[PDB]
């Protein structure tokens, strides 16, 4: 119950679950709190301890902006941390089987949140399940979100960038260093995350700092080719001196501008992160991965290009409808509480809002490609096409063409579809399978059958479950015992992919082909 590691000491607590025991170590320190002097810099290592660190409690998330459009609604409250922010909040997980097992395979997750938003604890990365059922370590963190985890001005040690994911990285070292105390097996540690955490994965890939620091990787929903996913140095600088403006910290010496920011209250900082971009969207992230010639030395694009990553097998995949929960967050005629059956002018105005600074020519194209119907008169044709819209160009295709690429090089890459619509969900019919609701199926809480759950949706899970662990120990997500179809590995030619539901598991081939030539080759050169 207790146990010791390079820094000191520390307490779990036990947990009883499906009739067995796991043991959960909640709040272990991973650097020293970045405070003070420390606001913006890389983070540095946490000096020793000699008490019993008591790790029985999530600890505090970072700061980051809430969202409030929808106050009380469980749909989205659930997303939002359910712990103290506060930007002393680095900080680790770690639920292992009990019995203490021996060599276990060690999973490491990695939260979403367009980078400005989301913690570790929340309810839907309880690891707990995963623990007892498959019986490997599971190991969260929370990483510096917004501004105070990718401000960026370059070169520049007082706020290099990537703040964010060396945090991470810092985790994935303290898991290097101590996990075997724990009972689990450094050299086999799979990375996985989903939204911006599956573009952080995907970014570890091609960081030569963490190449030594995990095994193999899934990337849900997310990479780092997304559109979202990296800001230029061009935007990265321009935002640094918006919010320098915005706080009255504008000067000439660009260290003593930082000076000057590290002395602003938390939430000054974020009151004004919302701003420093003119057109906003829902998607939009003010501050991200940035190419600081330290975490990522040149540009994704070309080091994807040119087989420049970490050689191993990597697990991808997407949700049918990852568009549609962004509509409700900005886009006209469109509400979680009636069908938004849109108009083509309404359709007409969702691009405008989605796609900003995009020529007059570039909107037209996208409403060419995607209103030429099987049927002119169903009424919801707008409000389909601009979910699909918003998916394709931000999700479904870069990780189809970053699943190309990546298999270009030898290794075995395995692509999924996930198309299951829960029972429960709290949110409308019309949104279908929504971006960042097959996490629960992954970490297995419809096996907890207990009130949301069909039966159905708690055999999907288990299956999911044991492909992703089967990935994890063996580089192989297959499920060999309960007569399951088999995974294909995806492969430049043939492109097939697999699709995960209640009913049919079925091998397809060339997901979106058609949609993504338009969204990879024609639209970029708008
Ligand atoms: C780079 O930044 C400038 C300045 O941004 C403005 O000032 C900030 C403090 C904040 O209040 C922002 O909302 C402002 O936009 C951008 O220049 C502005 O461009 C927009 C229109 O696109 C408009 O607000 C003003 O006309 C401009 N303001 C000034 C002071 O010139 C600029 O567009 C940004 N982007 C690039 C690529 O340079
Ligand atoms: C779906 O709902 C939106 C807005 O929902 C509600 O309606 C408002 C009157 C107000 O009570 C909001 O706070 C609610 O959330 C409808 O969009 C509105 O359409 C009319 C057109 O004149 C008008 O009220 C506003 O311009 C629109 N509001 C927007 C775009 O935000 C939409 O018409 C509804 N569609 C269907 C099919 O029910
Ligand atoms: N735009 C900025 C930055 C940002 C860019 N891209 C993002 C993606 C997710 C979160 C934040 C961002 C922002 O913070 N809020 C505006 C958009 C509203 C998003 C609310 C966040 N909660 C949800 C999350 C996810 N699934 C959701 C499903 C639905 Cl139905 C509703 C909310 C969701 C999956 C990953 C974790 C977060
Ligand atoms: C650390 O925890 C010690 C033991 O706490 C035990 O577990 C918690 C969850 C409670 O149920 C408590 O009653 C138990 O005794 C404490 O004795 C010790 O003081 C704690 N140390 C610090 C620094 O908080
Ligand atoms: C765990 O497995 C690795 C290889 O995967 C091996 O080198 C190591 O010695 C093992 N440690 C144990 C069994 O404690
Ligand atoms: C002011 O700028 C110079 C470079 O022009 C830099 O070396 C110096 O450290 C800055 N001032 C302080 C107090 O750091
Ligand atoms: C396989 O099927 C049995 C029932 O025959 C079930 O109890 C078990 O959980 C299934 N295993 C997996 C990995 O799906
Ligand atoms: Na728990």
């Amino acid at each position: 119950i207790i146990i010791a590691t390079k820094n000191g000491k520390v307490r779990g607590m036990q947990l009883t679950v499906f009739g067995g025991t796991v043991t959960a170590f909640l709040g272990i320190p991973y650097a020293q709190p970045p405070l003070g002097r420390l606001r913006f810099k890389k983070p540095q290592s946490l000096t020793k301890w000699s008490d019993i660190w008591n790790a029985t409690k999530y600890a505090n998330s970072c700061c980051q902006n809430i969202d409030q459009s929808f106050p009380g609604f469980h749909g989205s409250e659930m997303w939002n941390p359910n712990t103290d922010l506060s930007e002393d909040c680095l900080y680790l997980n770690v639920w292992i089987p009990a019995p203490k097992p021996k060599n276990a395979t060690v999973l490491i997750w990695i939260y979403g949140g367009g980078f400005q938003t989301g913690t570790s604890s929340l309810h839907v990365y309880d690891g707990k399940f995963l623990a007892r059922v498959e019986r490997v370590i599971v190991v969260s963190m929370n990483y510096r979100v917004g501004a105070l985890g990718f401000l960026a001005l370059p070169g520049n040690p007082e706020a290099p960038g990537n703040m964010g994911l060396f945090d991470q990285q810092l985790a994935l070292q303290w898991v290097q260093k101590n996990i075997a105390a724990f009972g689990g097996n450094p050299k086999s540690v799979t990375l996985f995350g989903e939204s911006a955490g599956a573009a952080s994965v995907s970014l570890h890939l091609l960081s030569p700092g963490s190449h030594s620091l995990f095994t193999r990787a899934i990337l849900q929903s997310g990479s780092f080719n997304a559109p979202w996913a990296v800001t230029s140095l061009y935007e990265a600088r321009n935002r640094t001196l918006n919010l320098a403006k915005l706080t009255g910290c504008s000067r000439e010496n660009e260290t003593e501008i930082i000076k000057c920011l590290r002395n602003k209250d938390p939430q000054e900082i974020l009151l004004n992160e919302a701003f420093v971009v003119p057109y906003g969207t829902p998607l939009s992230v003010n501050f991200g991965p940035t190419v600081d010639g330290d975490f990522l030395t040149d540009m994704p694009d070309i080091l994807l290009e040119l087989g420049q990553f970490k050689k191993t097998q990597i697990l991808v995949g997407v949700n049918k409808d990852e568009g549609t929960a962004f509509l409700v967050y900005g886009a006209p005629g469109f509400s979680k509480d009636n069908n938004s059956i849109i108009t083509r002018k309404e359709f007409q105005e969702g691009l405008k809002i989605f796609f900003p600074g995009v020529s007059e020519f570039g909107k037209e194209s996208i409403l060419f490609h995607y209103t030429d119907w099987v049927d002119d008169q169903r009424p919801e044709n707008y409000r389909e096409a601009l979910g699909d819209v918003v998916g394709d160009y931000n999700f479904i295709c870069p990780a189809l063409e970053f699943t190309k690429k990546f298999s270009e090089w030898g290794n075995n890459a395995f692509f999924y579809y996930f198309e299951h619509r829960s029972s429960k969900l709290p949110w409308p019919e019309w949104m279908g399978v929504m971006h960042g609701y097959e996490i629960e199926f992954v970490f297995g809480l419809p096996l907890e059958r207990r009130d949301q759950y069909t039966k159905a949706e708690e055999i999907l899970s288990r299956s999911i479950v044991k492909r992703w662990a089967n990935f994890a120990k063996y580089g192989n997500p297959q499920e060999t015992q309960n007569q399951s179809t088999s995974w294909p590995v995806f492969k430049s030619t043939e492109q097939k992919y697999l699709t995960l539901n209640t009913e049919s598991t079925r091998i397809m081939t060339k997901l979106r082909a058609q949609q993504c030539r338009f969204w990879t080759s024609f639209f970029p050169k708008v």
